[PDB]
């Protein structure tokens, strides 16, 4: 099927927001298995797995939390020797309040 998708990196400035972007994922990682590495951080608020482009979306009840996880996942090891799971700030996202 599909041969993947590649592009042109480039992680440009972006706010800090509860919600965190999660790539990197395939048939192999198990949502359960982050969820705790990540609750290690904070109370995670809500919880996103999608395998069509392998997102994964985390909400955090409080802001602080959010980016600790964000920054310390950052290039976690999981997986393979030189396989790392890539963590972004999300901060396309109207909310209302």
């Amino acid at each position: 099927g599909s041969s993947g998708s590649s592009g042109k990196i480039g992680y440009g400035k972006a706010n800090p927001t509860t919600r965190l972007w999660v790539g990197g994922l395939g048939p192999n990682t198990s949502l359960a298995a982050l969820a705790r590495e990540f609750d290690r951080f904070g109370s995670i608020r809500t919880i996103d797995h999608v395998k069509g482009d392998s997102f994964a979306y985390i909400q955090y009840e409080s802001l602080d939390a959010a980016q600790a996880a964000c920054a310390k996942m950052r290039g976690f090891p999981l997986g393979g020797p030189d396989r790392r799971l890539r963590v972004d700030f999300a901060k396309s996202g109207p909310s209302s309040g």
